[PDB]
């Protein structure tokens, strides 16, 4: 048994990741098939970072002045282009070590692995969240920067997210592998805050089945309630409202416990409204917002 | 800027796991140069495991009978021999993917990154910490038996735990790469507890000091106290007794943050005896204790 805060094995993605320099910017690159995919911040100084005009810097840029560097094996740069907020450096060796990939764009409330990398080498690899206000909360230092979020399912690598941006909360910002960013960022050193941060609900009521699976069933409560009931609670707690599919999904988890969904909505109500009277569940004083109906059952198999 | 619950990058031990199988045991195991190290359940049934003697079974056992499979590469056993708590199987390929390795006997209050696999197969990684009664508090379901724990420290793979049992507390016990069990654990199903889990002090220091770099500074106190006087409370709250050598290692983390090792246990002593006040530390509204000293540095450098 046991329930742990679980990410994914980084082996595939470490094969993958690169050192990218240009001028003076060095940062890491994901190295898939023959293209290097990096933050086009790489061609930006400190100064034109207020406002700067990446297609004019692109301009004055060539592939000789694009620096990738796989260890210590160079590549020849061949090409490039922007795409969004992402620069695709076209070199001449193929990855050897290319998995199964795909680029996904996830939604918020699901979940990713993060491979912190530090001029191209990997440094540690957490298991993060993608919040409702499109922001994640990890750990990125200054060279963090292309570091890349991602989830492995069977043999297939999904690609979901590359760092690029600390706000001044403190939280992060990043884009799809298409150069996209989630949320209303920009890659400018501007006026940029996140909105509110609200409670991801249904993965705390399937953390809430982990825990009945794992002992800690105290919270399990005598009462029930409906649907809507439980939204006026959520909302007034900041609090995800809960949807028919929020429902649906759980219904595997509802269905080996023997506890409808619905009875375990009025526990965590009990929650929201009288605490934990110190107490803890699965080893937590807090409500878990970052496991995801398949990352109990993932663990739970 | 930011600080989460990391662990280090799997690659280079996932390609040590293998699968291994003898009779009807199935479990993971670990290929370094041409010996796979498994856990000698693999030669036990169901009935034999109130007392087995693991001397007997394995006279009746040869090498045709150890079945290890590397992916679906299989490996030809030319030796076997029982290490204490753990299998030797001589093999004839060498692992083309051996890191440098070694094996490492931790300390309790040590940390260590665990590679949960299925089967041969890794699943998911995480951060453990050997806790003080020997014990460690993870994620293993049927078939995690072998999985490894290990620190890569530069280009060095340190391996330092081997999963065994789980006790009916749902806490985890394991040996060393060489078979010796961590406490007063053994591999028969018998009468096991484990004692009083102590709360690692400097550990939970070291942590608050993460918290001073990453923002949260309010426990930030105006008292001080002497070590003898910080014990007192230690020792009434469950709390490992603080020593020198630990005060020493906090050293560097006193001098970023210009906040001396006595003012901060000051800060502890009154989070001991009023509690958060329904704050929280980094994220948490319990006190974490499975950051060492040298987990904080790594993850703000
Ligand atoms: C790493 N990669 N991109 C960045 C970045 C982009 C924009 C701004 Cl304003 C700051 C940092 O850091
Ligand atoms: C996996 N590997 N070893 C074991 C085990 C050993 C002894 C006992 Cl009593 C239970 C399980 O599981």
């Amino acid at each position: 048994s046991g329930f742990r805060k679980m990410a994914f094995p980084s082996g595939k993605v470490e094969g993958c990741m690169v050192q990218v320099t240009c001028g003076t910017t060095t940062l890491n690159g994901l190295w898939l098939d023959d293209v290097v995919y990096c933050p086009r911040h790489v061609i930006c100084t400190s100064e034109d970072m207020l406002n700067p005009n990446y297609e004019d810097l692109l301009i004055r840029k060539s592939n000789h002045n694009f620096l990738v560097q796989a260890g210590n094996v160079q590549l020849r740069v061949i090409g490039h282009s922007m795409q969004n907020c992402v620069l695709k450096l076209k070199v001449d060796t193929a990855n050897p070590k290319t998995p199964k990939y795909k680029f996904v764009r996830i939604q918020p409330g699901q979940t990713f692995s993060v491979l912190a990398c530090y001029n191209g080498s990997p440094s540690g690899v957490y298991q993060c969240a993608m919040r409702p206000n499109f922001t994640i909360k990890g750990s990125f230092l200054n060279g963090s920067c292309g570091s890349v979020g991602f989830n492995i399912d069977y043999d297939c690598v999904s690609f979901c997210y590359m760092h690029h941006m600390e706000l001044p909360t403190g939280v992060h910002a990043g884009t799809d592998l298409e150069g996209n960013f989630y949320g209303p960022f920009v890659d400018r050193q501007t006026a940029q805050a996140a909105g509110t941060d609200t409670t991801i609900t249904v993965n705390v009521l399937a953390w809430l089945y982990a825990a009945v699976i794992n002992g800690d069933r105290w919270f399990l409560n005598r009462f029930t309630t409906t649907l809507n009931d439980f939204n006026l609670v959520a909302m007034k707690y900041n609090y995800e409202p809960l949807t028919q599919d929020h429902v649906d999904i759980l219904g595997p988890l509802s269905a080996q416990t023997g506890i409808a969904v619905l009875d375990m909505c009025a526990s965590l109500k009990e929650l929201l409204q009288n605490g934990m009277n110190g107490r803890t569940i699965l080893g937590s004083a807090l409500l878990e917002d970052e496991f995801t109906p398949f990352d109990v059952v993932r663990q739970c198999s």
